[PDB]
Formats: C-alpha cells, sequence, structure tokens
C-alpha cells in the first residue's frame, strides 16, 4: 500500500513550519492543502523557496525538521 505522497528538497537551504514570526503557520501536520495552495519556504541564500502544494492531501509529518538545514532530496513534507 501506498504512503501517500513525499515531498523531497529539491535543493539545500534552511526548512521552517512558522515564516514570518507574525504569520499563521505553514502547512503543518494535520492541515490541510489542496493543489495551488502554499506549502513553506526553503531559505536557500534569501530566495524564500515558498514551495505550494500541488497533490492535494492532508500532512502526516515532516522529516526534515524546520529550523534544521535542507539537504538535495530531503522529505520536507509527507502528505497523507
Ligand atoms: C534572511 O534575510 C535572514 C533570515 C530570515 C529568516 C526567515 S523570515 C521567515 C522565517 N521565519 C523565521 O523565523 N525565519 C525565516
Amino acid at each position: 500500500e501506498i504512503s501517500g505522497h513525499i515531498v523531497r528538497s529539491p535543493m539545500v537551504g534552511t526548512f521552517y513550519r512558522t515564516p514570518s514570526p507574525d504569520a499563521k503557520a505553514f502547512i503543518e501536520v494535520g492541515q490541510k492543502v489542496n493543489v495551488g495552495d502554499t506549502l513553506c519556504i526553503v531559505e536557500a541564500m534569501k530566495m524564500m523557496n515558498q514551495i505550494e502544494a500541488d497533490k492535494s492531501g492532508t500532512v502526516k509529518a515532516i522529516l526534515v525538521e524546520s529550523g534544521q538545514p535542507v539537504e538535495f532530496d530531503e522529505p520536507l513534507v509527507v502528505i497523507e
């Protein structure tokens, strides 16, 4: 059985769950995202790699661990 969809970081940077401290937190666990919705930023050299969920579904968890540097092909967020 498939485990949904997993999003692996395309490059290296810095994962996160809550951008601008004065925000509403990005797509965290138990969250709902639809093809066309935001996801999160990578923060690679100040590029704001703000990804946008394009597979719809409900986030299951994160393996990259926000606040931690990102690496090529890193499960940023796994959707259910
Ligand atoms: C880049 O100019 C310096 C670091 C910027 C950090 C960014 S702002 C939105 C995210 N939230 C946070 O705490 N850090 C990320």
